[PDB]
C-alpha cells in the first residue's frame, strides 16, 4: 500500500483515486480516508446489474433488446429499441430498470452479497422517490445501496480476474462493451462513469470505474470526486482518471 498524491491531475476538483496490481498486489491511493467511505454507485451499478441480467437470461448477448415501448424520452438515444451495448454505453434508465426488475429481490441480495458489494442494501429497491423522477429510480441510484471506490475496486478484480462464478462469456461481454478509446494503443482502458448528487450533504458522488492492462499488468480502478460543485460530473471525472493513467501507468 503506497500513498500517493495525484492532486495535480485533479485540477482542484476535490476526490480521491485507488489503483490495484493483484499480481504484485500494489495498492496505489491518493485520499485515503475517501476511498474507504461508501456511497452510491449510480450508473457504475451497470457492470453489476448487466452481469446479473445475463446470468437470469433476462439477455443474452450485446444485441439483446428489452421491447421499447415506445415512451418519450428526452434523450433521442432512448427512444428506440437499443441494444445492450447501445444502452450501456448511452445510459438507458428505461431499459436498465425494466432489465432488474424482471429479478427477484432474493437473486439479486445473494449476488451482491458474494460480491461483497459494500453494504448490499437494496431495502429502497424503488429508489429515491422523494426526488420526483418516479420510474427513474431505484436502488443503486443515490438510494440504500452504498459501496466505497476501494470495494469498487474489489468486486472489480474478482469479476474480471475469473473469481466469481458468473460465466466467462458473460464477463467478455462486459469486457467488450466497457472498452473506451483513450487515443493510446499500448493501453487498454475500460471503465463507466457514474453521476449523482448527494442531497443530504451536498456533494456529487462522481465515478469513473474501471481496469487497464498495459503489456502483461493489468489495474483496477476508482477514481471518485465528492465536489460540492454540481458541475462536477462522471465524465469531468473520467477526464481526470485517464490524465492519471497516461501520466502514472503508461
Ligand atoms: C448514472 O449515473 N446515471 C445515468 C446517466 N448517465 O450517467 S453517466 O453520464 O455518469 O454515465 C445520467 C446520470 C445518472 C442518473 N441521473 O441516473
Amino acid at each position: 500500500v503506497n500513498i500517493v498524491d495525484y492532486s495535480d491531475c485533479f485540477e482542484g476538483i476535490s476526490g480521491g483515486a485507488i489503483f490495484c496490481n493483484t499480481k504484485n498486489k500494489e495498492y496505489n491511493i491518493y485520499n485515503k480516508e475517501l476511498i474507504e467511505t461508501r456511497r452510491s454507485p449510480c450508473s457504475t451499478f451497470k457492470i453489476v446489474s448487466t452481469l446479473i441480467g445475463l446470468e437470469k437470461g433476462v439477455i443474452n448477448s450485446k444485441e439483446s433488446v428489452m421491447g421499447y415501448d415506445g415512451t418519450d424520452y428526452p434523450n433521442k438515444n432512448w427512444n428506440k429499441n437499443l441494444s445492450l451495448e447501445e444502452a450501456f454505453k448511452e445510459s438507458c434508465v428505461w431499459y436498465y430498470k425494466k432489465l432488474i426488475n424482471k429479478v427477484d429481490a432474493k437473486s439479486v441480495q445473494n449476488i451482491l452479497d458474494d460480491l461483497k458489494y459494500g453494504n448490499c442494501d437494496i431495502s429502497e429497491w424503488e429508489g429515491d422517490l422523494k426526488n420526483g423522477k418516479g420510474h427513474l429510480n431505484g436502488f443503486w441510484l443515490e438510494s440504500s445501496l452504498q459501496i466505497s471506490p476501494k470495494e469498487q475496486v474489489q468486486t472489480m478484480a474478482k469479476i474480471f480476474e475469473g473469481d466469481t462464478n458468473f460465466k466467462k462469456e458473460h464477463i467478455n461481454i462486459l469486457r467488450d462493451i466497457m472498452a473506451i478509446d483513450v487515443n493510446d494503443a499500448n493501453i487498454n482502458v475500460y471503465g463507466k462513469t457514474g453521476t449523482g448528487f448527494d442531497e443530504k450533504n451536498k456533494r456529487v458522488d462522481a465515478w469513473f470505474v474501471g481496469m487497464l492492462e498495459r503489456e502483461g499488468d493489468t489495474y483496477y480502478f476508482a477514481i471518485k470526486s465528492d465536489d460540492s460543485n454540481k458541475e462536477i460530473t462522471g465524465p469531468k471525472v473520467k477526464e481526470i482518471a485517464i490524465n492519471i493513467i497516461k501520466k502514472y501507468y503508461s
